[PDB]
């Protein structure tokens, strides 16, 4: 599950998304 898309892609601390990154924007 992609977390809010306010967070990862330089944006928020990033906690799996330099790992995972599967979070495809909003």
């Amino acid at each position: 599950g992609c977390p809010p898309c306010e967070s990862c892609h330089s944006g928020e601390s990033t906690f799996w998304c330099y790992w995972e990154a599967l979070c495809p924007p909003c």
